[PDB]
């Protein structure tokens, strides 16, 4: 028989890691039911063997970012950012996936600063700046976004652009926005998420802007691309160990999908000691039932 790497999961704790949908970091995490709303984020979405999904990519920064250059509309303030990939060559929309990477995947107004990336001139071209992710203008998948701004004049045609995030006003963490505007629709979504095992709940990463709640911290993103280790079955049974004690204070199912789930009835906002982290223990069949949570 094969010998493949063995699958692993960062040793990092909550607080050392990032939420997967925004740049902020976690903060904690939270299980509840969740059948009343569609989890279907398209960032922090990757299988455990280390395929990206959605909208996700690699890198922390250049979550909910948009690149490219923008031009003027005229009396205004608003400019309309021509995309570009993510490396800045041309955006190529016949890639199967939603939306360029990095992509917004909530419905709401972003905060953030606009900046010209090149031939400034000696000016700083950095300027506050909101994009709208629920306007008629939020077409990405198109290749264009619509930006509120503070100038009129300061933005050079043609120079490349970026926007950075910074928060968000106030917004619907589970609505995905339409990425090719009005009386369009999604395209190559990654799935909705559930828990079919009775009397699971999805296991969330929380962080504050409002919660924001994620699948898989991004440097589990990263962790699994970067190893790519292959799965032995759809399930890998993590703990949740506490090495100041030793001991474990919670297990977990980690689907190969990526997502994951604990065994708990109701609303649950995790206590958890500061230095506690996840392990990967062993992949286990579809039978089996977790110990209880709280
Ligand atoms: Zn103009
Ligand atoms: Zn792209
Ligand atoms: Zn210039
Ligand atoms: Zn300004
Ligand atoms: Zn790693
Ligand atoms: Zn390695
Ligand atoms: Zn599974």
């Amino acid at each position: 028989e094969s010998r493949t790497k063995p699958f692993t999961v960062p040793i990092l704790t909550v607080e050392e890691m990032t939420n997967s949908r925004f740049p902020i970091p976690l903060e904690k995490l939270f299980t509840g039911p969740s059948s009343a709303f569609v989890v279907q984020p398209q960032n922090g979405r990757c299988t455990t063997d280390g395929a990206l999904l959605g909208t996700t990519q690699l890198s922390p920064v250049d979550i909910c970012t948009f690149r490219g250059d923008v031009t003027h509309i005229a009396g205004t303030q608003n400019y309309t950012m021509n995309l570009a990939s993510q490396n800045w060559n041309n955006y190529d929309p016949t890639e199967e996936i939603p939306a360029p990477l990095g992509t917004p995947d909530f419905v709401g107004k972003i905060q953030g600063v606009l900046t010209q990336t090149t031939r400034r001139d000696g000016s700083t071209r950095g300027h506050k700046a909101t994009v709208s992710t629920g306007s008629v203008h939020f077409t990405p998948k198109l290749g264009s976004v619509q930006f509120s701004t503070d100038t009129s004049n300061d933005f050079e045609t043609g120079q490349n652009t970026r926007f950075t995030p910074v928060g968000v006003v106030q917004p619907q963490q589970w609505v995905l926005p339409d990425y090719s505007g009005r009386d369009s629709h999604n395209v190559h979504l990654a799935p909705a998420v559930a828990p079919t095992f009775p009397g699971e709940q999805l296991l969330f990463f929380r962080s504050t802007m409002m919660n924001l709640d994620c699948l898989l911290p991004q440097e589990w993103v990263q962790h699994f691309y970067q190893e790519s280790a292959p799965a032995q079955s759809d399930v890998a049974l993590l703990r949740f160990v506490n090495p100041d004690t030793g001991r474990v204070l919670f297990e977990c199912k980690l689907h190969k999908s990526g997502y994951v789930t604990v065994a708990h009835t109701g609303q649950h906002d995790l206590v958890i000691p500061p230095n506690g982290y996840f392990r990967f223990d062993s992949w286990v069949n579809q039978f089996y039932t977790l110990a209880p949570m709280g």
